[PDB]
Formats: structure tokens, C-alpha cells, sequence
């Protein structure tokens, strides 16, 4: 589900919708939320609603608009899960970064915006979070269980704004050898933080997933909130 | 907010900072952006990011540097609005034209520049846009709701480059007698266009204004982009 009437235009003219929520007290900092491979679905409505509850406005752009606008898939349905993976196969990461840039610019100047913008991404959106952080588009970036961070370690010296990453210690969609590489690579730049959650698997912050761990989700979420707090007026 | 390490020297040796953005495709035409009465603040940033995402480079000089460098005031805050008016009172218009000329001259030869330079100004900057157009510094100029344009009519003949003006028809800074004089005087020079937006008052393109008018904002902005497009390669 996207918010009726919301349209955001990318640098290349492509337009996409978004799910938007904002607290009744404005102005407020705005968090752009980068989706998983499942589109702007229930977990995205959950995440938007949590951030609103915590005094942020939120914008979750339809990053699948180039491929299948309005895609919202249930990761617990087999056939829908398979379709998500196929959409991921074809996902253009450089265009995703560009669409996030457009959503971030949008976020800056809404009537409710206080002018500060953070980004929080999950899985696919966690990798996008790191790419956005290296570009420097946002005041602060957070990625949960980003994929393939070990392939991006060359960009570590580009990160010039605070960024926070949450990784599962039991997430076997990360090759075991990647852990040290990411930890050591990130350890070179004090603006980058990476936390490991030794009991948690992939998608550990999402209740619909079998990797869910409540205590790890709550700790990662507290850290996210504490890290984003400076954006607040 | 200004861009670190950008220092531009003016005709009298006074130096000022600027907020700069360049698009992904360099070189591009550069637009110099003349501020409102609040310094290089959130709306100036919005404008830089907008023009860049439209294919322009953009330079917004700190025109308050002679009085209070790095001034950036929130129009929705009473005390900050009051200080903005006091700065506005002491603002030396001729010096401000000189500073804009310096910015324009600087914009001609940067690695990101295609050699073509336009100017877009708002409020205070909308009057400066007229004065700069009368000097002939720039290739094309645009002013939104310039204040005191009626005092400047003797310069109408001097304008030898195209200039576009977006004026609110309910702008308390442009009471009725003035509107007609401006409409009359500009009518004399085919290079000047002025549009009137009957629903709109001062500041109608700034979303933080109680006077914001989405539909007039959209119309004027689309006209602005059409009018600037000939600078592009």
C-alpha cells in the first residue's frame, strides 16, 4: 500500500510512490526507509508506524517502481517469496541509490520537515543504506543486515556522516569469512559503527521471519533510536 | 549552511562563503541563487538541491557575510524572524549586487561549469535579480516576489538580457499602486516578463511559509525551468 497522491521524481525522470507517515507535532526530522526485497509491505507499514510513534516522520519509497510498481509481497508465502527473489535479481542498485536520493530531497522540504533527514534500511535496503552513507546524502544512516557489505569496503573512506549497522551473528546469508572483513574494514572509520548480535539470524528485527529474536530486535532498535535522536529538534 | 572551503572574493576585497552543488553530468550551466532575508538557510538548500536535480550547478552566496557571516534564520521562529528584518534593514543593495557579480564571475570558469550562468532570486534576492539583470552580469535572470521593484523602474531600459519575474497578486509587500507601476514599467521592455499569481502573497514558493501556495509554486517553478533550459548544452 502506498500513500495516495505522493509522487517523487528521480534524476532520470522516473516517478515513484511512497508510503508516508508524520507525527502531529511538526516540524520533525524525517527518516527515509529503504525496503527489503519484498516491496512496501506490512513490515514497512510497521516500520513507518514505529518511527512516527517515536517522533519522526517517515517516507518509504517504492524502490520497485522501475520493475513492478506497488509490489508488496508476503515473505511467508512461498510463491510470493520466490517472486521477491526474482525482482531482486533484476534490481538496479545504482538506480536504487538515485531513487533514495530523490526521496531524501523530498523528505527535506515537506511542511512537516525540520530539515534533518536520516535513512534506515533493511536487508537490500541495508546495503543501499551503506551506499547512501558513502554518497553523503543523509545526516545519519542505519542499515539492518545489509547484504554484500564486504564487497563495498573500498567506500569506507568515503563515509563522512555517522552510520550504524546491525548484523546477525547467526545470519548465514553472510559468508563466515565476511564478518572479520566487515568488522576490520569498518573499524578504520570512527563514523561507522557495526554491532553483532550473536544469537540472531537474518531478518532478526522482523516478526514474520523465522530469524526473529525479540531481545536482539529490541537492542538493535534502542540503538537505532539513540543514534537518530540528535536529528530531533 | 555553506560549503566548506568555498571562499569568494568580491570587488572590494571582502570575501564570502557559498553553498554549492554540482550535478552528476558536468559540465553544466550554473545558477547563482540570491537568498531571501534569512541567509543561506533551509530554503536556500532546497533550491540548490532542486536545481541540481534538474541538471544545473548552483551557487548560493552568503550575502549576509558583510553583516553576520553564516547567518541562517528560521522564518517560523519569531526572534529569528525579527533579526532577519534588522539585517534586511541594513543590507547594502549595491554591495549585494557586487557580491552577486563576483559569484557569477566565479561560476563562469569552474570545472563543473559550461560557461553559461543564470541567476534566480527570492524576495530580497528577487529585487537583486532585477538589479543584476540591469547590470548585464548574467545570461538570464529570474526573480520571485522581489520587494521594491517599483523603486527601480528607471533601470528598465538597462536590462539587455532576458529576465523573468513571478509575482503574487496578494503580496503585502507589493500593494496595488505598485503592482500597476511594475506591470506598466516592465511592459516597456520586451526582454522582461512578469507573471502574476492572483491566489498568492509573499513567499508563495516556500513550503515553510504560511503563505505557501502549492499550485502557484508549481506553475512558477515549471516556468522557471522552461526559461532556464536554453542555458543547457
Amino acid at each position: 500500500m502506498l500513500t495516495e497522491g505522493i509522487s517523487i521524481q528521480s534524476y532520470d525522470g522516473h516517478t515513484f510512490g511512497a508510503l508516508v507517515g508524520s507525527p502531529a507535532k511538526a516540524p520533525a526530522p524525517v527518516i527515509v526507509i529503504a525496503q527489503e526485497i519484498f516491496g512496501v509491505n506490512a513490515f514497512m507499514r510497521e516500520t513507518v508506524s514505529w518511527l512516527v510513534d517515536q517522533g519522526y516522520a517517515a517516507v518509504c519509497p517504492d524502490l520497485y517502481a522501475r520493475q513492478a510498481p506497488g509490489t508488496a509481497l508476503d515473505p511467508q508465502d512461498e510463491r510470493q517469496r520466490e517472486q521477491a527473489y526474482k525482482l531482486w535479481q533484476a534490481f538496479d542498485m545504482e538506480a536504487g541509490v538515485g531513487d533514495l536520493e530523490a526521496a531524501i530531497r523530498y523528505a527535506r522540504h515537506q511542511p512537516y520537515s525540520n530539515g534533518k533527514v536520516g535513512l534506515v534500511g533493511y536487508s537490500l535496503g541495508g546495503a543501499l543504506a551503506f551506499l547512501v552513507a558513502a554518497k553523503g546524502y543523509v545526516d545519519r544512516a542505519v542499515g539492518y543486515y545489509g547484504v554484500g557489505l564486504e564487497k563495498q569496503l573500498n567506500k569506507v573512506p568515503e563515509v563522512k556522516h555517522p552510520a550504524l549497522f546491525h548484523m546477525g551473528g547467526q545470519d548465514h546469508f553472510v559468508p563466515a569469512p565476511s564478518r572479520q572483513l566487515i568488522t576490520e574494514g569498518f573499524g578504520a572509520n570512527p563514523l561507522l559503527q557495526v554491532h553483532w548480535y550473536e544469537e540472531a539470524g537474518h531478518s532478526f528485527a522482523r516478526t514474520s521471519s523465522s530469524g526473529y529474536v525479540a531481545s536482539a530486535a529490541a537492542l538493535a532498535n534502542e540503538r537505532t533510536l539513540d543514534f537518530l535522536a540528535p536529528l530531533q529538534s
